[PDB]
């Protein structure tokens, strides 16, 4: 019905790459995708077009929420089109506190 919006809602720099959580939200449903280890080159170079070619778990479906401002640990949510680097620069100090940077 409507063009879905894609959100980067969580990021964590890990041993083998980045743990990334993405929410794909249309009028009715919120599809949450956990990517356990996105290669650092994809993250550093903002290769958002290729993200969904990498391993993720089956989507976790719930009804769409009213607001997508911040996640539970206070990170600012950004839309996927803004890039991984925008999420990182917005949340740099927050991520450092959690050892996610």
């Amino acid at each position: 019905s409507m063009k879905s919006v894609k959100y980067i809602s969580n990021m964590s720099k890990q041993e083998k790459g980045y743990r990334v959580y993405v929410n794909v939200v249309n009028e009715d449903t919120d599809k949450g995708f956990l990517f356990p280890s996105v290669p650092k080159e994809v993250i550093e170079n903002d290769k958002i077009d290729e993200l969904f070619n990498f391993e993720h778990h089956k989507p976790y479906v719930q009804k769409a929420k009213s607001r997508y401002d911040k996640n539970g640990i206070g990170y600012k949510i950004v839309q996927l089109d803004e890039g991984f680097q925008k999420f990182i620069e917005l949340n740099k100090e927050k991520m450092k506190e959690n050892l996610d940077y």
